[PDB]
């Protein structure tokens, strides 16, 4: 099922910044180890954009082959272009993806209606299900309660990814959706919130490095005990803001490749995290027990 | 590489075809009117929507067709540094004078990750590159410490600068070399940019009056502010129109209701609104330009 704790998987790369096939293998068995409920591969934290249509196309197929079925896999696919995001969603369908997340369109800032009918045209074209995704402090364009309202009323959009960390919103999205869509968060500092609100799941950077405790946090909160629910959020805070020190995933890769689990790749124009944020990080993973 | 340097539209017609007759008109529009560079495959060019085998033939067409009379310059930024590279590549064997590379949009790089980007490109291809910074659609602020960073860089030769924020255009005039050229990127402002001491203006106001931008242009260069301002001050309803939705959505109406374009636009993009159909209008009448 595709709910709880996602994590917004990264995609490790050899320091010359190839994929790196044995470490990818490291993380899809930690999150089969710790509890994770979906894996969301080459998603924006799995540097989506610097990745080409070959190898988005055999990360996905790689990480579906090596979970052979036991936890969703759930592939980012979203584009600025309604044709390329067409292709990317067959893309993850043809590599067995059980479902696919969408970004709202960057850069372009298509009207509410452009944002309608890109979503309806995706939604028409390839028989998987998809996810939308509003994070209006990348794309510069925000998706309003009345458009999700709308595609949440078509065949196979399935739920939101909601980024906002404004919980007034997510209220307004929960209220004006059927029972049957479901508004996940794509902010970790607010996600216990926005389940205890009626959410339904956290698509979380956190969980790359603290995936029990995030899949915990998530039962708690889809559960209703609040108190379980807000005392582990307040033990990963100092987590979650640290990894947002510098832009996401600059900071998850450099927890990761401390924990021994990636190599030290990132593609520019992404950098390696500036040493100046080594430590309120360090420290973070040492405080809630990761390090 | 300065004046009134036209953000030119893609033509489609109405399956969303690339209308190559359309793009030839315009292209002669320009020559005739003043136009001192066109800017090809840009972000009111569509490049979003483009693959990359239309965007190299979209610059093709555009620089075999004005035959050196005046600078083309392509649109090349992405967000990857290996796509904008193979885009600059590109353009450069497609004969641009020169490119015009946004700054990294949605993956919000660092400023260090931003100079990287940049003098990577500049090294990687040996073609004149332009900088541009636009938050208000890539949600990332090239601060003035970088652009001076890269204003020394070889290959780097200036900065389309889109803010609107005059204190930011002053800010940069002041901490770079003279030889490396400041232009707007804001219609309604650039005018001030350019007295200021900026070079030209990337213009989507341009597309539909050219004249009227290059006189204004020339007038703001030379210093004539009276002169620009009140050529300025006349086509602000155009100026303030042409953005009442996402542009190109707007431009692209009006230069359909000129007949010079089909209808057509490319999703995620949607033609014009009915509601702002009037106040477009009325701005072209009172502007002159329809
Ligand atoms: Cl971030
Ligand atoms: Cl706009």
């Amino acid at each position: 099922m595709i709910a709880g704790s996602m994590v917004a998987l990264v995609t490790p790369f050899d320091a010359q910044g190839r994929l790196d096939w044995d470490s990818l293998a490291k993380l899809v068995d930690f999150h089969l180890q710790e509890g994770t409920n979906a894996i969301v591969a080459v998603g924006t934290t799995g540097e989506s954009a610097t990745l080409d249509v070959e190898e988005h196309i055999q990360v996905i197929r790689r990480v579906v082959d090596q979970v052979k079925g036991r936890i969703p896999v759930i592939a980012g696919t979203g584009a600025n272009s309604t044709r390329e995001a067409v292709a990317l969603t067959e893309a993850a369908k043809s590599g067995g993806a059980d479902a696919c997340l969408l970004v709202t369109p960057y850069y372009n800032k298509p009207t509410q209606e452009g944002m309608y009918q890109h979503f309806r045209h995706i939604a028409e074209a390839v028989a998987i299900p998809q996810i939308l995704y509003n994070v209006p402090g990348r794309t510069s364009c925000d998706m309003l309660p009345e458009t999700v309202e709308r595609l949440s009323k078509v065949p196979n959009i399935i739920g939101i990814k909601e980024a906002t960390g404004d919980l007034q919103r997510a209220k307004e999205v929960i209220e004006r959706v059927g029972k049957d869509f479901l508004v996940y968060s794509g902010d970790d500092a607010t996600a216990v919130e926005l389940m205890l609100l009626g959410g339904k799941g956290n698509i979380s950077v956190t969980a790359n490095v603290a995936p029990r405790a995030m899949s915990d946090l998530c039962a708690a909160a889809m559960r209703g005990d609040a108190a379980a629910a807000r005392a582990i959020n307040d033990r990963l805070m100092p987590l979650h803001k640290a990894l947002f020190i510098e832009s996401n995933p600059i900071p998850v890769k450099w927890a990761l490749h401390e924990m021994g689990l990636i190599p030290e790749g990132i593609r520019l124009p992404l950098t390696w995290l500036s040493p100046r944020c080594h430590e309120p990080l360090r420290q973070a993973m040492r405080q809630t027990g990761v390090l």
